[PDB]
């Protein structure tokens, strides 16, 4: 029986159907906090156990009889590593016999960041006792893309990535790769740095955006103190301007690029390409 958290977020959401290819409703257990986003897996015949996060009893109640545990990270970026030392206790006292983690590409020397509250999880998983996989995603493309409406209307791309370059792949692409490595054998134990098999410059996201747009689009790369201020400019969270400008940052310093393929590799197949991406906000 496997298990899996934040099933209800858009990264399980995917890992899930793609379980569903090949593993029964019943066998899937997700672990929600709130069932009431969980009408679509329970018309499937997914099992839903609701459990707060922050209760270890309710997590180990919430984890009897797995013997797979996905751990999808915790989106509350900030009080993630108590969430996380949370789930894994509540797994070696329900006795999970593996856990697979979704990190960070490169967590132990990635200058973004965001690897931070991964890197305190992954020391707790080395310290569990319990066999278990890092499942290391690098960028989503849909990270970007989600200003590729501002760059169309306001006419350019900003950021402080310089030439770094972003080997990102689609949620559906680390989501199958999750789906393998949970349910299929022989990906235990392992540290996989997962993402695109291609990468690329902010500015050839501008180029590629012009070219299937038709409008033109430039990449403005701004510092990180400016890039930061100018997210907040048009009102954004402070939180989130900080942590967007620092990741850019990361990417100009190369942490977000890897080519070693271990994602198509694991797939058995290319992962979703930039260009294909773009081509859906034209769907
Ligand atoms: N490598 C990369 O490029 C990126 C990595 N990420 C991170 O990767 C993970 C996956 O992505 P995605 O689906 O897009 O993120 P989502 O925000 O969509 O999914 C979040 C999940 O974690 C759960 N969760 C969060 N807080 C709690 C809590 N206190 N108790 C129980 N469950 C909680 C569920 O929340 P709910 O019911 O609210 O849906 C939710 O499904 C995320 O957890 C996120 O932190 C995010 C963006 C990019
Ligand atoms: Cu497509």
């Amino acid at each position: 029986m496997i298990a899996i958290t934040g099933a209800t977020g858009q990264l399980g959401h995917y890992v899930i159907e793609s379980l569903m290819k090949t593993v029964p409703a019943s066998q899937i257990v997700a672990i929600v906090r709130n069932p009431a986003k969980a009408q679509a897996l329970a018309a499937q015949g997914i099992t839903v156990r609701q459990a707060d996060y922050g209760d270890e009893a309710a997590l180990t109640s919430a984890l009897q009889g797995v013997e797979k545990l996905l751990l999808i990270s915790s989106s509350e970026v900030g009080q993630r590593a108590p969430q996380h030392r949370n789930v894994i206790n509540a797994a070696k006292a329900a006795g999970v016999k593996f856990i697979a983690y979704t990190s960070l590409l490169h967590a132990d020397t990635s200058p973004l960041g965001l690897a931070d509250e991964h890197i305190e999880t992954e020391k707790m998983l080395a310290d569990s006792g319990i066999v278990y996989t890092l499942l290391r995603n690098g960028w989503y493309s849909e990270n970007y893309l989600a200003s590729a409406p501002a760059a169309l209307e306001h006419g350019v791309f900003i950021g402080a990535a310089g030439d770094g370059k972003i080997a990102s792949a689609t949620r559906a692409d680390y989501a199958a790769a999750a789906a393998r490595v949970i349910s299929e054998a022989g990906h235990e134990g392992k540290v996989y740095e997962l993402a695109g098999d291609s990468a690329w410059t902010l500015t050839q996201l501008a180029a590629e955006l012009t070219k299937q747009s038709g409008k033109q689009v430039t990449y403005q790369n701004l510092s990180e103190a400016d890039f930061a201020a100018a997210l907040k400019s048009v009102g954004l969270p402070d939180g989130l301007a900080d942590m967007l400008a620092d990741s850019d940052v990361g990417a100009s310093k190369g942490g977000l690029f890897d080519d070693s393929k271990t994602l198509s590799k694991l797939i058995g197949h290319p992962t979703t390409t930039l260009a294909e991406s773009v081509s859906h906000l034209f769907n």
